[PDB]
């Protein structure tokens, strides 16, 4: 294998032969794969002979081997901690392999975590920390792997992050300053930054945080305070903006259709029925419905500006389509007149949808999203049993049309269906409906509709009724198994959808990069 | 509620549990637990020609049977 | 030893005795008595064929396991 | 509910269990001379073009 016995005696560690060859000079020959003698002793962590080899001429601490790696990466790679200490007492160069990997990654890849923890304590960390290079499938950046691998030293990291620098607790001039310096811009960490492909999304750190779902760490102090510092920014002012736009469509309708006789049209100085009583109120809330809705049509013509063919694929585009285009012939008697029986059919389509959308606009929330999303997702499966639900419906629907057919609540086809379907929650007419109709032999078929009537109370309230909740029960379960994950998660995709499409200008206006915080001045 | 409730109140104005808009978010409250009054608010208002817009109503108690006593309700039981 | 198959040979039987007035004439009262036997009947087995399918079989499924179990509580039902 | 948090332990599997089950019960009773007509062996897609 071409080693010299200067490799033979640091692969197998032993100093002092180490200590005598040296005496008499080994001149650190490469051998096939072309590693040193503190190759070696690196590789077996042997840190007694390292030391005695690094009070020499120490060419061989920026020698490579065939693959690129230094002497540093072969004790980051096989961990041993105090190697990588002594290595870094010394001036150890930072230089990447031919896979574009520093030993920081290689100590990631392979799980170190006391090597990790001796270069995060020592010197030297932030040119290790930005020794990283882009547009390499592996090796993406330090802190987002130490997201994705070794979660435990990363939360260390975020104690030196926070510093206290006022030892007097509970005091008046008592601070905590948080640093946010390893939580964002992965580009600000490189000097030389040519961001050829440099597309990287903001909020790297946060997004790899709840793709590898470390929940621990989104608990941990800095990060909610970094939350809460791009929330106070502007995240709580764009989140204002987005809701007060469309509260000013909302409040106005429900103010106009409380002081309405639902029945009456209007114009715009007041009721025909004519009134002319509190026409100031009415004449304001008509204008600000009228001119709120055409910037929900800005609003979202705006948006298919941003996205093409995916905005189609969203179920609440449709919905807030139809949000709008009501409230316009709502109140359309601003301009020309149109009749009443028209006017209030489409505001009861408008005032049931509004709020209805308005249960989506709080989704955005900490602490009611929660049931929004349980909501959703009850709402999806019950969406896919519609096809169980329709032929089991329709079953009973036409059977008791058949039956029942002498009495008004199945005259018709299409009402047997919503009879049977308003019969669905236990609520069976079973007196007037079956009991004093057969007292009266007023029952065209008496044996076959008590076991219609039988067989329907087995299926529809007892087991069909049941079965959606079990569905429920299954998936409510599911979803607060990640409940504490999926509020903090929709903080930060909220933020990351909101950044991509903010000027960049006024992201080094608003952005202040860390905060000072007084705290009592105001598994297997 | 309030949703369904001011609906309801604009749908079933002439009938009395929806006269006023505070009366018809309560009614609607009690209707949540399956108890729709569904022949003596809906179908016999229909079949007098009461009802001002047929088809919607009884596309919004459809739309209201689905929502509150069957997700709403089944919500609560799964959070239980 | 299969229900379907018995439930599949009450599908017809009626079906045929529906339409018998294309041949032979029988009473009003009958043929009515055995179309509702039939509607009723050919959905709820129309619910099986569906069963055969990639996105609503696994509600069929659970359909039916719910009902064997419900068929295994009637001894507590019919003395309750 | 204890019923069907028993079925979705294995719903996943469950349907494609249905799925294989389907085609095994139907070609034990399918003519061979028709298999071997029907059969291609081999597939080309085009994507662009159309445990403790
Ligand atoms: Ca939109
Ligand atoms: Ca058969």
């Amino acid at each position: 294998h071409g080693m010299t016995p200067l490799h033979l005696a640091a692969k197998n560690g032993h100093d002092k032969v180490v200590q005598l060859l040296l005496k008499k000079g080994a001149l650190f020959l490469s051998d096939h794969n072309g590693w040193t003698a503190l190759h070696h002793a690196s590789m077996g962590g042997y840190t007694q002979t390292m030391k005695v080899i690094l009070d020499t001429n120490l060419k061989c601490t920026d020698r490579l081997d065939e693959d690129g790696n230094t002497a540093l990466h072969f004790a980051a790679r096989e961990g041993h901690a105090k190697a990588v200490a002594l290595l870094l007492s010394h001036n150890a160069d930072i230089v990447l392999n031919k896979q574009q990997a520093s030993f920081l990654h290689l100590a990631l890849h392979n799980k170190r975590k006391e090597v990790v923890l001796t270069i995060i304590r020592s010197k030297r960390w932030d040119e290790c920390l930005k020794i990283f290079s882009h547009n390499s499938p592996g090796n993406k950046c330090p802190i987002t792997e130490m997201i994705e691998y070794l979660p435990e030293c990363m939360k260390v990291l975020l104690d030196f992050c926070m510093l206290h620098s006022t030892e007097d607790k509970s005091c008046r001039d008592y601070y905590i300053e948080y640093n946010f310096k390893y939580l964002q811009c992965p580009l600000e960490f490189t000097k030389k930054t040519p961001t050829q492909d440099v597309i990287y999304e903001p909020l790297t750190a946060l997004n790899a945080m709840v793709q590898n779902n470390r929940i621990e760490l989104l608990n941990h102090p800095v990060c909610k305070e970094y939350l809460l510092m791009k929330w106070l920014a502007y995240g709580f002012r764009a989140h204002m903006m987005n809701l007060g736009s469309y509260c000013l469509g909302l409040i106005p309708m429900t103010i106009l259709v409380v002081n309405i006789k639902p029945g009456m049209a209007f114009n715009s100085t007041g009721i025909i029925n004519l009134d002319t009583t509190n026409s100031y109120l009415i004449k304001t809330c008509m204008i600000l419905v009228f001119l709120s809705s055409i910037f929900g049509y800005c609003k979202e013509a705006g948006q298919i500006f941003q996205q093409k063919r995916n905005y189609f694929m969203d179920i609440s585009n449709v919905l807030e389509w139809i949000i709008y285009t009501t409230g316009i012939i709502f109140v359309l008697p601003l301009f020309v007149e149109i009749p009443a029986h028209l006017q209030w059919q489409c505001g009861a389509i408008a005032v049931y949808f509004y709020w209805m959308n308005f249960l989506l606009y709080l989704q955005r929330f900490e602490n009611c999203g929660i049931f929004i999303v349980m909501l959703e997702v009850i709402l999806k499966t019950l969406l896919r049993s519609t096809v169980v639900f329709i032929f089991l419906l329709l079953a009973f629907g036409l059977s008791f049309y058949i039956l029942l057919n002498l009495q008004d609540p199945f005259s018709s086809p299409l009402l047997s269906i919503i009879q049977t379907f308003s019969m669905m929650l236990g609520d069976i007419n079973y007196r007037e409906s079956f009991l004093e109709p057969y007292l009266r032999n007023e029952l065209a078929h008496p044996v076959l509709s008590f076991a219609q009537l039988v067989s329907f109370t087995i299926f529809v309230p007892i087991v069909l009724m049941n079965l959606l909740i079990g569905l429920a029960v299954g998936d409510i379960a599911d979803v607060q198994k990640h409940a504490s994950l999926k509020r903090i998660a929709m903080q930060v995709e909220l933020h990351t959808s909101l950044e991509k499409k903010l000027p960049l200008w006024f992201l080094r206006k608003v952005d202040q990069k860390s905060t000072i915080v007084y705290p009592n001045k105001p598994s297997l």
